[PDB]
């Protein structure tokens, strides 16, 4: 497709309060830092934030520098892990260090991390489930109406064997006033 629906990402989670300004630079700077760019010049040229709901819509110059764009799904900024998804009507990359996705399939090894305090954002849950090995995805669950933390979590490890390691580790560990839990999600996932 190369129509504008081809040119365009919804961006969710994104920082309390930044202009739409602010996010044209960081995914400018991100995109031309990382080499990325297909062309001189900057690759997004249009960004619209709905500050209710703390999403926001990116425009590209490009069909090709979209895509691409779509390889930042996860990457931190002013503490948050940036959803990037494509737009629900597009008609359907090089990877980037250190970004982890935000999609967390059901699978055997995802985890579920409960009982974290409201007020750590996405980077410090993160940190906190990066001791034990790197992440292939991981996701802190927000409230659909303040954009601030419910108090759990899902990841999956890279290493699917420190699985086990950050279940030893972390389930049942002090923090705040509050108890982790931590086990496959599959244990207490819904009906």
């Amino acid at each position: 497709q190369m129509t504008r629906q081809a040119r365009r990402l919804y961006v969710g989670n994104i920082p309390f309060g930044i202009t739409e300004e602010a996010m044209m630079d960081f995914f400018n700077a991100q995109m031309r830092l990382g080499g990325l760019t297909q062309a001189p010049g900057n690759p997004v040229l249009a960004v619209q934030i709905n500050q209710d709901k703390n999403f926001a819509f990116l425009e590209f110059r490009s069909v090709d520098e979209t895509t691409q764009a779509m390889a930042f799904d996860g990457i931190i900024f002013q503490g948050q892990s940036l959803k990037i998804r494509r737009p629900h009507d597009y008609q359907p990359s090089v990877y980037v260090p250190g970004v982890v996705s935000t999609v967390v399939p059901d699978s055997a090894h995802k985890l579920f991390i409960g009982g974290l305090p409201n007020y750590l954002n996405d980077d410090q849950v993160k940190e906190l489930l990066t001791s034990f090995g790197p992440l292939k995805a991981f996701n802190l669950v927000k409230d659909s109406a303040t954009g601030l933390s419910k108090g759990y979590a899902f990841c999956e490890y890279v290493d699917i064997n420190v699985t086990d390691q950050a279940i030893a580790g972390l389930n049942g560990m002090q923090l705040g006033d509050k108890k982790l839990l931590v086990q496959r999600a599959s244990v207490g996932a819904k009906n």
